[PDB]
């Protein structure tokens, strides 16, 4: 990979795997999110940030600061299919002293056609106290020389799905996957749980009947808690319809809220 | 990747990915053995074989015959960093009616040093019955001109670590982790548990204190028989030993029928 000319993003080129596809022979939205991830890491070390997925400078480092992310969107148009090439640009933008937003797009290297975008928000918090706080001047200043200065958001239209707000699903839920544990292969260099592992949580309570007859189109997901390498995770979803569903992870426990979301799936 | 030269073995360089690594900024061995996987498939790619972890023929789908893993053995010297370029070498080696061998070699790219090696065994099934049978002479003959004549062997000495008996760890188990279960990211395009997973499963009963003061030198593991995608596994470790050893046994949650039995060895860092 490599930053472009103006050197404000980031493009990198990944061949699709034979244990990265799913039942249609296409990368799974997993394999996605994890591809988003590295390439996003990717643009960190390009211009001296940490590579940890906290993306931090010397300052941020001294005042035991981290980026955490509150909200990912995808919308997948077409998988990448096994042994196909798919191109993808990220960058970054601040949205003032609320967080920042990396967005992605996704090509067919091929074709040159878009078959995917991605957004999230992200927070800054003292990783220590798990206390937000908002971004300072002088930290502002560090990031803002690597982010167009101009608007660029590959989710344009004001009020669009991607800044949609998140019911919380009531009880009974219609579908439930419960005891679910993550193993070290889910923890990152830091031992902390992959932001992709709770996006195959979510998933884990759709009936195997949508996902062999639909696929998925638009998943978006608030991150409110993180699981703990020691914690234990009930995955419950709820239709609310194309087909769309409303989701919610818990602690088995005691039923602390650790992410919400929607999923919508399009019959084949 | 590509075929070499003689056309008897196959290449391919990766780079390794951040999410890719553990908690030394090294490879996870779980990482390791996808991209054995990875270039044993582009490897049956290359010549005309299936590519959804059978390697089966047109003969051999007419039959519903395919091959399975009964045994993958990797020893690995030294893990790759993040941002390193790995290149692995692998073949396929006839071993007679019995079944047939894959074997790797993991290499630096930059500086040509082996960090590792690996082989397997195979044996051939129909796969609705679950029957082994040993293979046909026409069966035989089409993978043959794939593979070399000569004896190459990632491990050579006659009585190595990759052809030790495995015995089976008896209770009580010195560790366990209970109530394990595969989701949608743990099956294949075919929709059966990978087998990369079962080599997690069996790691998970190793202490973390183990994982934090030692690298994990090398793992030998049988597969008996597979976990459904509705099934749930315990993991199992007993201690048999500056090295460490353990025993390992994975086996269904209720009545303890086994899947998996495997040896692993660390180091100390
Ligand atoms: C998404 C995000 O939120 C807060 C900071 C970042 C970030 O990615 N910063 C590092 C970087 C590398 C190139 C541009 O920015
Ligand atoms: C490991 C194995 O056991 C039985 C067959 C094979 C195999 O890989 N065959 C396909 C292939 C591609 C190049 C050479 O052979």
């Amino acid at each position: 990979g490599s930053l472009t000319e103006d050197g404000l993003s980031y493009k990198e080129k990944f061949v699709v795997r034979s244990y990265e596809v799913g039942s249609n022979k296409t990368a799974t939205v997993e394999t996605i999110a994890n591809l988003l991830q590295e390439v996003g890491c990717n643009h960190a070390q390009s211009v001296g940030f940490s590579t940890d997925g906290f993306a931090t400078t010397t300052t941020m480092r001294k005042l035991h600061l981290i980026w955490v992310t509150a909200r990912m969107h995808i919308e997948i148009y077409k998988y990448p299919a096994w042994g196909d090439v798919v191109e993808i640009e990220t960058w970054c933008q601040s949205e003032g002293r609320i967080g920042t937003r990396r967005d992605w797009i996704l090509k067919d290297s091929v074709t040159g056609e878009v078959t995917g975008r991605a957004t999230s928000k992200w927070v800054m918090m003292n990783q220590d106290t798990r206390r937000l706080q908002k971004v300072s001047d002088d930290v502002r200043d560090e990031y803002l020389v690597f982010c167009p200065q101009e608007p660029r958001l590959a989710f344009p239209e004001e009020n669009n799905r991607s800044l949609k707000k998140i019911p919380k699903l009531e009880d009974p839920a219609q579908y439930s996957m419960i005891g679910l544990k993550p193993r070290r292969a889910d923890l990152d260099m830091n031992q902390h749980v992959n932001n992709v592992t709770y996006i195959g949580w979510v998933l884990e309570s759709i009936p195997q009947e949508i996902v062999d007859t639909h696929e998925l189109q638009v998943i978006t997901l608030d991150y409110r808690r993180e699981c703990q390498q020691d914690d234990v995770v009930d995955s419950l979803t709820t239709t609310t319809s194309d087909s769309q569903f409303l989701h919610l992870l818990r602690l088995s426990g005691d039923g602390q809220e650790i992410n919400r979301g929607t999923t919508l799936w399009r019959k084949k």
